[PDB]
């Protein structure tokens, strides 16, 4: 009763995840930097399908064109050697001091034009390496004080930057879509588009909305105390779950990026249940940081536990939905009735229906129990493997 | 140096606000019920412009048609006597036990049809009394456990109910628009459409999106730790701020509904600055509860402090934006540059501009300070009336 | 592979838990009131050991001496019939409007004297029924605004009330100890002694500290975002864990009181691991509310799941600590070294030890990994029953 | 109407505060390092009274004895030149990788002995420079996972380290006291002694409790959603407010360390009201970080706003307590009755008093309003300078 990942499970990892050296706001690095080639080989041995990158994880900031080509060649050799793919890439618009007030929404116009040129150069690289999704996390777009950022003008600037990127990709004929990753705060006091709902709403004002979706991350929505599986259900309902970032978080505090399955384990169960029952077919990407207490052995153990925990939860949620006694409890709780139209008969028929109002017996309907606690204990027994 | 409201300030109050008897999850009522006629007269004496109501605040649940007409007649007499208006109404789909699993998204189909008929009966009344906005707060739409609610089917049911309401109003030719009020939790474990962003995104999937906007409430977004003025800026940017609920909240905990100005006072300052500078012209509505420690004297003192605090903050934010030394600091922090297009020259010109990349001096741009702390201390001095 | 409680597991329930009628801040009761005699019989059938009560759960507020004796006689008959015990009692100083500003710390002195007399009358009853612990939850002690409560004077009044109660019990020669139950907010804006640490610190200023300990509740510490097992470890370290309240809570929001095992399931695992490894031998008491969606069938299913989840976690934490491969990982992570004195050699020897400073190789010590992630994945595999 | 600090106001700053180069978890430094001598001179020009330091802020980690003496000599010259004092010092047991699992509670015993020797070397320096308080913030004492730290053994190790430090100071005859600074999380997942209450309770188990108090920080208690003025009132009630750290924080999220007065401004008002009315006479120390958006001009503007905001709030809270109309409202709300003993007549007299129970009219007492909202609006008008 083992749970071994293969490339067919579509597990992916950022270079910056196993590569995090452990520098935190209060402490120096505890690990040496990893060569991207080494992380590719190590992850392929553990059963991953592919890796993702920011521009600056792969090519050191400020590299000449000659060093650039060399970093890319070595990387491409390691992907050829291992069969690893690169399904997603993104841009670092947060580390360099120039980005201290943002990239696409910095108050200085010159910085905003630089942020767009740095982005477009990386879209060409991403296409060259086969990525299908290009993520944008605007971690420096926001403010610590109320007068520093007029948010209407900042959303104008954010729409303008995403529209120009959509013009670029369509003009080049690339097959690449964008995914915005929300985060509510950190490193800015408040970050713009702080949740999946704010990012979905913003996309509907872009010139070509069909090019853009969301890349929600488990820990980010939980930094606002929100239910992550409910936000993913809304992104699926809108047709905008382009990619997802999996990790764990213990409640409302700094962004911990623990391995997937740590943090809120029942939310991890209900998230896997939803991804597998809606048939999400994108990458299962981990954006996590092995804690700085760990050496290299602890890094690969942490990355392997990400994939393990996903496959254990997958088996438990599939056993839950397959159990006849659960199917009976779902009917007892009227989940089948939730899926039927309230008024397929139409408005006039509803208005004329005396059984919907004038003769509706509210006390009898109120007295019906929902039987949700028995259903939730079945879900608990299935998660813990304690079926009796 | 007084700050007296008049009807022209457009301050409104729910009947349920000054009428809250003080029953909480742990305690009995501490005040007797108020007759709606008395609250109308008392609020008109304090300088309010109007009141709002749920159906069940005005006509006791289960009233016969004859009692209904009588409750309405007395109410209409008090509005005629005082000149008070009723700009907004809404439906109680949360108190009666029948709504224990929701109104529009209850699993039982019969309850969902009842919720729509109860709503439509109140839209006709609202129109009769002159309301222009009809609010929906779906406080029972959500779940305490993951299997009890499939959120995709529940958003289908929520879209179906709002589409049927938009069919009804258009068929009747009423001039009324809808405003959804988000809340992240309480009384359900998690509530659907938990923030302003989730409600904005959902509206874009309705059949006639132009009929629906948001009614955000200060304390609700702060129950998710979000910046309320930034969420209102996004609702204004989308053209969807139809109405607003003003109150105060001390951080992430139960929904306190304190009088406006209590809670986070700097967020109250930046919210008034934004409403008055964007020229919001809807009602300034208070959805608050005078604490149960208070008698009737303390109720009207609390309601008067709502309006007072709004007018004090209005004066301080207008003095802030009018101060030449603030206008100079805003330029020093490049707020004027945030309002200019990043690339009105277009994409090709940006790609060809060597000053945006190849010759952009990143170190010189990085070294420029943003001067945000001096700007924020000017904002502080203006709020506290300590201009030196 | 079943997990059936018996009276020997020491599971207890408040009358107010299965008896909660489901009134919330936004809704009417969804269930009829239960006779205490019926809850005693139903809980004894499910395998509980005993029940607890507030004065007002057992004898309706304002009952005459004659009705009092009658309510007590019927209750005592049901305990005799079932073998159920009553290990803990407490006082309702929160529901009646007189307590709207507190019991022991109300600003009105007359209310404070009434709160003490109401308490002492219930201590005599509790002793008569065999309780060994008397809990105090001061849910109305606190404030919504800063000027309403001088907290130094309020802690003087709180010390005075607890000192008088300790005088009473010692004068009567009763064998009863007190346990203060902290809660950070709700129903007051902020409650005094808001966490286990604040209650432990306060006890050390009472006249006879040995009579008082804490009754921490899982959901209350998590309403402040704190780690519940770490607060219980501190209460055990101080010798003050007199009683405990078990339930579940999803993060920082209103007090949900879900059944035990819901909420944060990994914290439930580590709490059971600690209670069983420290040999806590008090009652395992559930202070929970079956959700108002449920009928009576759902009430008893919820109460049975409390006990079930405890016994499943007990088995998983005992398998974890018994696994040789876990014992090896604990040594690999130096848990054995944490239990040894840092300097049993004494201060002078430490100062003279060159290996502690002058010749301590900091780089070699820094490079040692802690191997915490492999240990935590073993803990995960044990919780999920996925040992491979 | 200006508010200029002088050395007599006792404002102090850490070297690490104005010296923060702006490295965050996501970004490089935006400012060059400041020489301690320069910060001393700049702060003395702004009106500060003194500075504080960690060992490693003053003498670079690993410095030889010769470089040590030189760094100290230059520093002492700048204090002589400016008249600045050094009232508090502390140890860095968090930055170097050796401390990745803690200092006093690291699992490795060798690291724990090193942490104590590094501490004692800095106590001698602190005494030499005249500090009266030595702070300990154990930012690395805690865990990200439940098996990594047995908290009972870790509190044994923490008691042992503080007892050895108290032995050292008493053996040397130094006049220095210790202050523990709590923080609930960050950089560890959970930090031990996470709040002021947990630190107060822990001190009562040390061998010589009179040597130890707390150094609470505004933003840290608010990272747990707690009321900072109420925690300081409890520390004052216990006689343990040895020092305090002033700053601002916007709710439950990463530790922002904004300048004092930012964040929750009404809590800043009530904190100043309490410090000045209880006559706290220690340093008013700022532990803040000028945001990384700022250049050097913005650093000194931020530090000056710390002191400004304190003096504005001091004037407003003194005008509040001096206003006869406020004194009347405090009596109307029975604050005078809160300060009188509930039962100076003693227990037997209370038991015999029929007016406390048998003849107490609960309805009349319940009907009395507390008049808290009128009092809180007076407090609001005083804070905003809007007295009418
Ligand atoms: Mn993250
Ligand atoms: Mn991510
Ligand atoms: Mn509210
Ligand atoms: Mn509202
Ligand atoms: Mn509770
Ligand atoms: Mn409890
Ligand atoms: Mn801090
Ligand atoms: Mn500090």
């Amino acid at each position: 009763m083992n749970y071994q990942p293969t490339p067919e499970d579509r597990f992916t990892f950022g270079l910056w995840t196993v590569g995090w050296q452990g520098r935190d706001p209060f402490g120096d690095a505890t690990r040496r930097a990893l060569d991207p080639v080494e992380s590719v080989q190590r992850l392929a041995e553990l059963g991953a399908h592919g890796v993702t990158f920011h521009d600056d994880d792969l090519i050191p900031f400020g590299s000449s064109d000659s060093e650039r080509e060399e970093h890319v060649k070595r990387f491409r050799q390691a992907l050829d050697d291992t069969g690893m793919k690169v399904p997603m890439a993104t841009t670092n618009l947060f580390t360099h001091p120039v980005f201290k007030d943002g990239g696409f929404t910095a108050n200085d116009r010159d910085v905003r034009r630089y942020a767009l040129r740095k982005t477009i150069r990386n879209i060409d690289l991403a296409v060259e390496l086969g990525a299908e999704t290009y993520v944008a996390w605007g971690g420096r777009e926001g403010a610590e004080s109320g007068g520093a950022k007029d948010v209407r003008d900042a959303l104008d600037r954010m729409k303008e930057a995403f529209d120009l990127l959509g013009e670029y990709v369509t003009s080049q004929g690339y097959d690449i879509r964008f995914a915005i990753e929300p985060k509510p705060n950190e490193p800015r006091g408040d970050i713009l588009l702080p949740t999946v709902g704010h990012a979905l709403a913003f996309i509907e004002r872009l010139e070509r909305p069909e090019l853009y979706g969301v890349n929600p991350e488990v820990g980010h929505e939980q930094m606002a105390g929100l239910n992550f599986p409910h936000g993913i259900a809304q992104a699926l309902w809108a047709g905008k779950l382009f990619h997802i970032d999996l990790n764990g978080q213990n409640g409302i505090k700094y962004d911990q990026d623990l391995r997937f399955g740590a943090g809120d384990l029942r939310a991890a169960f209900w998230l896997v249940d939803l991804l597998e029952s809606a048939g999400y077919s994108g990458p299962r990407h981990f954006d996590f940081k092995p804690p700085r207490t760990e050496d290299f052995d602890g890094v690969w153990a942490s990355a392997a536990g990400c994939m393990r925990n996903y496959l254990i939860l997958k088996e438990r949620a599939a056993a839950f939905r397959a159990d006849p006694e659960v199917q009976e409890a779902l009917r007892a709780s009227r989940l089948d009735e939730l899926a039927r139209p309230t008024a397929a008969d139409g408005l006039q028929a509803l208005l004329d229906d005396r059984s919907a109002f004038e003769e509706f017996d509210v006390d009898a309907a109120a007295a019906r129990g929902m039987a949700f606690e028995r259903l939730d204990q079945l879900a608990m027994d299935h998660l813990l493997g304690a079926r009796g």
